[PDB]
């Protein structure tokens, strides 16, 4: 599903797997986040797995992405890849707590924090795509490196 009706001389446009590993990666921020309700302890390092490995697939989507187009493109999913990499690294300590002392207030503290940098893995995972979306149509829009 990429839509292309509008935007112009460039632009960010693809939708491409990146986003479906982040519509994986996202839909467990919000939901899971209030599946830890009914259920406190999830473990959380159990939800990891599932948006560890949307997350994954997006940065692999990414890597992939970077030898699939010319050398001007490979720096854009360095930076996006390696990004939500590290973020992805503060979701699962803030996610740590939460389930450590899940008996208490780390467990609604944390995994509010927790999904809080998993909304920040979404507004990443929104923004990193957004620049392989970007990477690909500017290096294309870009005259020096290509």
């Amino acid at each position: 599903g990429s839509p292309g009706i509008s935007g112009g001389g460039g632009g960010i446009r693809s939708n491409d797997k990146v986003y479906e590993n982040v519509t994986g990666l996202v839909k467990a921020v919000i939901e899971m986040s209030s599946k830890i309700q009914p259920a406190p302890p999830e473990e959380y390092v159990p939800m990891v797995k599932e948006v560890g490995l949307a997350l994954r697939t997006l940065l692999a989507t990414v890597d992939e992405s970077l030898p699939v187009l010319p050398a001007s493109t490979h720096r854009e999913i360095e930076m996006a890849q390696k990004l939500l990499n590290s973020d992805l690294a503060e979701l699962i300590n803030k996610m740590k707590l939460a389930q450590q002392y899940v008996m208490t207030s780390l467990q609604q503290e944390y995994k509010k924090q927790m999904l809080t940098a998993a909304h920040a893995l979404a507004v990443d995972a929104k923004n990193l795509l957004d620049v392989i979306d970007q990477a690909r149509l500017k290096m294309i829009s870009q005259s020096r490196p290509h």
